[PDB]
């Protein structure tokens, strides 16, 4: 089926109605894609029906903030705190009847993963993490980084006024846009690339979310208190036990830790692979193949 990855399914997960991609075998070996910011499911058109052909089967569902996905009650926070999206990630599987997947994200996606493998670890058979362990905490947020890296990361500063929020609302589509620029320079995307996702970035949500995000990453939003066990596990920066492959792009604009970094901690089965090329901060999306094996590998190792 040519239009398969366009067929989105709606299911009431946590506090969400989460909107999935769900394609390949029902019997297949779960894997679970998980995009970043500001990206969407987009980012695994190809890798996904890849994937479901080679007889995994695939869900690729819009983060809280994003495409289809929406929250059930009007009064529940549009909080974009780290535990969440894996909270999410956790009633969606539960939703399904899915008790253990492959993951692999990016960016919020990446995050979002790594967080799924270090708390619920028997959730997770294998992980693909671009830009290694994301994992980390208010109290590190808080504290600078060299000057030429606080301009790769000038976004999330701009987020934390209301200047920036007011930008970001007004100019979501251009200031999207911009940032996948800056993120991925050697990428040539064609303007309907970007549209075709830009289109999730209208979500009436997105824009709360990307500056929760964003302000409780900095230290200047107290998260909710479901949520403060969680985030208090992985402020010690525990260390996933779960097969695990690391990828990086010769090309990524975007801030990421050097791999020698983040080595020690992926505890158990691990590889980590720098993709050739013009690879930035979207592998999957840029690079399909490579990711594609990736995953295949990660689910073997």
């Amino acid at each position: 089926d040519a239009g398969a990855f366009d067929k989105i399914q709606q299911i009431r997960a946590g506090d969400l109605n989460i909107g999935y991609v769900d394609i390949g075998p029902r019997d297949g070996q779960p894997v679970i894609l998980l995009h970043g910011w500001p990206y969407d499911i987009q980012s695994y058109a190809q890798v996904a029906p890849a994937l479901a052909q080679k007889g995994y089967r695939v869900i690729v569902p819009y983060l809280r903030g994003y495409g289809t996905t929406r929250f059930l009650s009007a009064s529940t926070p549009r909080n974009g705190q780290p535990s969440a999206m894996a909270a999410d990630i956790v009633h969606l599987m539960d939703a399904l009847n899915i008790r253990q997947a492959d993951l692999a994200g990016f960016d919020w996606g990446a995050r979002t993963a790594d967080i799924v493998a270090a708390l619920w670890p028997q959730r997770v058979k294998s992980l693909v993490s671009v830009s290694g362990y994301l994992i980390s905490s208010q109290q590190i947020g808080e504290k600078p980084l060299p000057p030429q890296a606080e301009l790769s990361w000038w976004y999330q500063f701009y987020f934390a006024t209301p200047r920036g929020e007011a930008g970001y609302r007004q100019n979501t589509h251009d200031f999207a846009k911009f940032i996948w620029h800056q993120a991925s320079p050697q990428w040539q995307f064609s303007d309907a690339t970007f549209a075709k996702t830009a289109r999730a970035l209208d979500n009436p949500d997105h824009v709360a979310i990307t500056i929760s995000n964003y302000r409780w990453r900095l230290g200047l939003e107290k998260g909710e208190a479901k949520y403060a066990g969680y985030e208090q596990r992985l402020a010690a920066l525990p260390p996933i036990t779960v097969p695990t492959i690391t990828l990086e792009g010769a090309n990524n604009g975007a801030p990421h830790p050097a791999p020698a970094s983040y080595r020690a901690k992926f505890t158990g089965k691990y590889e980590h692979r720098d993709l050739p090329g013009a690879v930035g901060h979207n592998p999957p999306q840029e690079d399909p193949t490579a990711f594609v094996q990736a995953v295949v590998d990660a689910d073997r190792l």
